[PDB]
């Protein structure tokens, strides 16, 4: 009713290369935060945000990548950073709160 | 070799350039110094962001930063798999490049010719 | 705006108008573009103009696939969003109310 | 929030508008150009604001813009037409204080 | 590479086989995509599948219009080489030359 | 290399020959928006190159820099411009604005030469 075999196929895909290997799932999931940040997509930035904290990403470490893509990225990213760590706050008051996130 | 010798040239040069300038390609090199992500890890993050965005001499430089700091070739085609999957089939020549330049590298390692920069 | 302004936007309108290609594989090619580039007023624009000019769900569905695989599982939220629109568009045209 | 990299980031975003030998104005019609091109409204916002501060006409603002329109394509419309309504709430406010 | 990059592989032919788009018309789809994404060797590519598939200079031009106009001048470069490489295979065809990939 | 620049642009303009008449209109107009108006034409080729280094088009960049030597911009003040466009457009511009600093080098070397430069 909604798209093809062919799109179903790739929305699998893009799950599976997040599955982990010889790369934790943690270091995975930071990756997909870098690549959503530089290209600049709000809700992959919310998904691997979430994905981040479930996986037990610290802020320090979500930090340190969100400053990757800012310098690879440029000042462009700014109003995405802001968002991301704004939503990284409100996850970490849910945790607080003990609400599955 | 040429790709070594046009960056020092760059930094060199980086004399021109404004202490604006200077100071990007400072916090360039900053964000890649080990914090609670190892080196490593940042240097395949940046090898993932460069891949996305298409800019092949950012590839080339993570991609020697990535061997020389012990990954493997199955960590790397795991970054590159999320970059390929992200940014779409525009990706695949660049990706091409990606593993000829890997190749290149890992034959250097063969030969005890050190990675440098 | 200018009188630049115009004319750009005079020039946008011009490149969808039928030739060799005819209007449905143009604004399908609109769709295409708007989507692997990420703008969603882009998108529905072209929405509105494929199903105004006779395509089916299938052949829409055909092209987002192309955007989806060359422009990555980045563009999945515009494309999400696309097929919500069409959707909609779809509702409007089973209750007698007029795509325009 | 952050690390010490990202407020020297921030600092330097703010620190390559200064004045130099291209005055502000100028400077912050770049930065609308650039944001502009790359599509960033927030981006946008903050540099039409500079450039009403800074004393630039919709005239020139308008010229601005038009050169972001051709290089960066009919994709921008949208951006563009956003870009327009804040600057006549921007000049509204001008009028009335 | 791995599984996930034949997967990917895999779905990028896939998604230009017949459908009720014909094939002429897919390949002049990723003609479009590739070249407001101005990667010049997925232009080659299409370039040859539309020549292949029987699209016309005219059908190939009017496609790169859109393409011009909703990407921006950026492309103007691209579209010069696409514009030479499709001379080489309307040269190649005039000579008989068997165009494949 | 500049020759090779100049002697494509000039093959490419003649082409659009074969263009559309959209084609050709699309051309006149991104022409048109760097003529002068309330904005100088130093100052829109300014823009013309912010817009083109942060796009990353090297062949856009090599155009606009020649309008600005043109136009007698100062190195500084292409500097400055470039500046904008490295922090906005992150550090994937970087070889981009190596090669742009290249090309500057390679035009102050034919003004200093007394070699006119020309499109």
């Amino acid at each position: 009713s909604r798209g093809t075999l062919n799109t179903k196929r790739f929305f699998n895909l893009d799950s599976a290369v997040y599955r982990p290997g010889k790369l934790d799932v943690k270091t995975k999931e930071l990756m997909g935060l870098v690549a959503s940040t530089v290209l600049r997509c709000d809700d992959c930035i919310r998904y691997h945000l979430v994905r981040c904290v479930q996986e037990g990403a610290s802020d320090e470490e979500i930090f340190e990548a969100l400053d990757i893509a800012l310098v690879v990225g440029g000042s462009i990213v700014i109003p995405h950073l802001r968002r991301a760590v704004g939503f990284l706050e409100e996850l970490r008051e849910m945790e607080k709160n003990g609400e599955t996130i």
